[PDB]
């Protein structure tokens, strides 16, 4: 019938480990897989994980009753105290260690009994969090950056990396977070001068998040608050208990680079062994991803469940190679005690077994360890129809240590100054075009080893969008790959992202008024209407104040006067159709024209009469894009070398030749 | 919400978006007006989020838009002791018998100055885009 | 243990921006964790360096 | 309209006073002796009342 | 009505200046030719000393 029954030690944490550890039993009770004969049964019992003596007094107990298998889930602070009880009574003890509060993974190493042969075989893996550090920042050439920790890190699973950053010069600051960060953050730059504020915002380039989820997601939402952030930010996040829900979630909160370090479990790569280990069928709660407990289990329920096959193999084993000893009498504490005579072969028989699990293989040495444990090297998002992106830069274990390192395009164009002005002509034909995104097509040539032509939109417009779900002109010429790129000022705007591939920016989208010569913005700007304004017939700026007029939303004074403004006479008295048509109005007429800030200060500032005004405020999160073809391959080259450009400042250099 | 009280209690998505307002007398038609002079006094409740939320803003210098500043100074006038109100129901009442403000959710505001058979309340108000109310779990 | 308060006091007084602490290996650096936040806030560089084995045999290595 | 606390004791265009030996006298004398109190509000007030 | 140097750039109505080629001299002429650190306060001083 039943003559293997195991004791259980689980901190009140360790429910999780009570759950895998009874549905694994289950499993074997089901399946015929090792010593069918046989059942096993258990006794569970409830202990404190930061009560020594409590955790002894209970698994004393179960000897008492009678045990021929330990198994704890505990933390740190009980367990040298656990692996003395299991060394003096021999009883063999699989320790699961639990590493503090979901904070990456730190040893336990704490002693235990020296007068003994060890009963303990630690069942997870050595810490090689510091040798992954390294790697990590070895390839980016990382010399100085500030590493970030929480309150609940412990702080010994980096100490030879600490060591290493001060010998090899590295200007490594460190700083404890905890709660309130906010308010944190908000005092720290209270105390700090303008002096010391430069030198924090320099570290700030290089961060490394070395702490629990929650604490690393409301930091990255404060940083980014703060403006730390900048196109060369990169922050790594390494923690051993990060998830693909918590990867997909740290990537949306950041911008920039993010490189997510996690550990992975290897599982099978056929269909059919998910949830089959030989003939054994694995239960649909550690092999079925689609349930909520299965996505946000430890690594330590992965072990539990490796534990108990390994246990059946060595209870089976014992019994079929004949050396089998039964539950016996054990005393505890009093006056007396007794040790077991069964427990070194039963010890030996557990040690040098081994299974194949959710982890890949668990097997011991003398006091165990598995040294086999896969992590993935996760980095940036990017724009697709899936939504943000997460993929391998490389991977890492310990056994290969890192693996991985971490044409003439048809150009079209649109005629709009200063932007594309043609510079030159030839007996009557162009030959040179130059202007703002012109002298950009050379930069990006001349580096990437691509030769260019250049031919302008058909339209010499910015395309409309049509019923037929299509756009003519320079964005049409893309999306019926007509022209492979398009080097122009097109605004990143949401009707065009879906339609063309955009690049990053390097130039901002702005708005301004060009006016006659009280007005001192867009605000005074709506107060009068003695003067008419308008602009261009069904452009963007167009749509927008139509869209503003009739807002249910969010009303302002300012909304009103000008929806009553653009829709006088059917809304077409004082609409221009071109923007040059709008720059002569204002010239030769008593009106403004809104437009471009930009293009309307070249113009003001630039006329022989001086016979303009212009005023116009910036608008963040637009600006121009070089549109490709829909899954054009070029996007990923085209915006490295953007970022170059600007980082350098070759980019503002380009910026002072039309405008001071 | 706010991420501070994420690590205390479990928020939902919102069902309300937070919305900052002002109970007026029946020259100001935005908060934005009402920060570019003190001319008006202003409070809201005496140590409450709204107040918090202009000391923050007000005493961040990264995030430096002028109206928090002239607000924050104020506001805080011997420590706050000099104008602000220690109920919201006190507040109302000082709109009613004096010149001042009472800055407020505007969702109640909007609410108390539309049924007012007297309409001797005004009230505007901007929208806070991700702020809003949720529900609180343990 | 007050450690961390005083050994604090003492270098600023000598204006000690540039400093290594060396310490042995029976001591637990547990114990300057709150230090390394100050001095770095402070701007100061200060370098670490465990001494290992016997320290004469370490130093004619090195 | 006086704001509050703080700026009529940084005037004394009126005269003030409060009961002898009551709740409000001993706080007075409490924050007047008060080094950390030694703020020009608790202090103008102490000389007055005493 | 002039009480910062804040309020100094914004109107016209009296006339400023610093010594030529001093300290003070070169800031505002830094600051007002340099489009890579041009903040419209010390265009506008430079406006009047230039």
């Amino acid at each position: 019938d039943s003559i293997i029954h195991i004791g259980a030690i689980f901190d009140e944490s360790a429910k999780k480990d009570d759950e895998v550890f009874r549905t694994a039993v289950g499993d074997l009770n089901q399946n015929e897989e090792i010593l069918q004969t046989e059942k096993i049964t258990f006794s569970v019992t409830f202990v404190d994980g930061n009560n020594p003596f409590q955790a002894v007094q209970e698994a004393c107990e179960l000897m008492n009753q009678g045990i021929l298998a330990l198994v704890s889930s505990i933390g740190c602070t009980s367990a040298g105290s656990l692996q003395s009880l299991a060394d003096a009574m021999h009883i063999p003890h699989l320790f699961i260690q639990r590493s503090t509060a979901g904070t990456p993974r730190s040893g336990c190493g704490l002693t235990r009994s020296n007068r003994n042969d060890d009963y303990t075989l630690s069942v997870r893996p050595p810490v090689y969090l510091n040798e992954v550090i390294l790697r990590v920042v070895t390839e980016y050439a990382w010399q100085k950056f500030i590493i970030f920790y929480d309150s609940e890190y412990d702080i010994r699973g980096i100490q030879e990396f600490l060591d290493k950053v001060s010998q090899q010069g590295m200007d490594v600051a460190l700083q404890k977070v905890e709660n309130n960060i906010n308010k944190m953050i908000t005092t720290l730059f209270d105390t700090m001068r303008i002096e010391e504020l430069n030198r924090y915002r320099d570290t700030l380039r290089r961060a490394i998040l070395v702490m629990n989820p929650a604490t690393a997601k409301s930091f990255i939402s404060e940083v980014v608050e703060t403006n730390l952030v900048a196109f060369d930010c990169h922050w790594i996040i390494i923690n051993e208990e990060i998830n693909d829900v918590d990867v997909q979630e740290l990537v949306r909160r950041s911008i920039g680079r993010l490189t997510i370090i996690r550990q992975t479990f290897p599982v099978p790569q056929n269909i059919s062994q998910r949830c089959f280990r030989g003939n054994h069928r694995i239960s649909s709660t550690l092999c079925d991803p689609k349930d909520p407990f299965a996505q946000n289990m430890e690594i330590s329920n992965l072990y539990i469940y490796d534990t108990v096959l390994l246990l059946a193999n060595a209870f089976h084993k014992k019994l079929q190679d004949r050396k089998w000893h039964s539950m016996a009498s054990l005393s505890c504490i009093r006056k007396n005690s007794k040790p077991w005579q069964g427990g070194r072969s039963m010890l030996e028989t557990i040690k040098k077994g081994g299974v194949n699990g959710l982890t890949g293989d668990l097997e011991f040495g003398e006091n165990g360890g598995n040294p086999n444990v896969h992590f993935e090297i996760l980095g940036t998002n990017y724009g697709e129809e899936l939504g943000r992106g997460v993929r391998k830069l490389g991977c890492w274990n310990p056994v290969t240590g890192l693996n991985g390192s971490l044409v003439v395009l048809r150009v079209v164009t649109v005629l709009e100054e200063p932007f594309v002005m043609v510079s030159e002509n030839v007996l009557g034909k162009p030959k040179k075009y130059q202007g703002f995104s012109i002298d950009v097509l050379d930069a990006l040539s001349n580096y990437l080893g691509f030769n260019y032509e250049i031919y302008v939109a058909p339209d010499h417009k910015y395309g409309s969008p049509q019923e037929d779900g299509t756009w003519n002109g320079l964005v049409g010429e893309l999306v019926f790959k007509r022209a492979d790129i398009g080097i122009s000022a097109l605004t990143i705007t949401p009707d065009r992202e879906n339609v063309v591939d955009f690049t990053t920016r390097y130039m901002d989208y702005s708005v301004g008024v060009l006016l006659r010569r009280s007005i001192q913005s867009l605000q005074d700007l709506s107060k009068q209407t003695d003067i008419p304004y308008g602009t261009v017939l069904d452009s963007a700026v167009y749509q927008h104040v139509r869209m503003k007029g009739l807002n249910p939303f969010e009303r302002d004074s300012m909304y009103s006067q000008m929806w009553r403004m653009i829709n006088r006479s059917n809304g077409s008295e004082n609409n221009v159709l071109e923007s040059q048509a709008g720059i002569q109005k204002v010239k030769y007429g008593n009106y403004a024209f809104v437009w471009d800030a930009a293009v309307l200060e070249y113009v003001a500032i630039n006329d022989p009469d001086c016979s303009f005004y212009t005023v116009g405020n910036t608008v963040a999160d637009r600006g121009y894009g070089i549109a490709l073809q829909h899954g054009s391959p070029y996007r990923d080259v085209f915006s490295q070398r953007i970022l170059e450009l600007q980082q350098s400042g070759d980019m503002d250099i380009l910026k002072h030749k039309w405008w001071p």
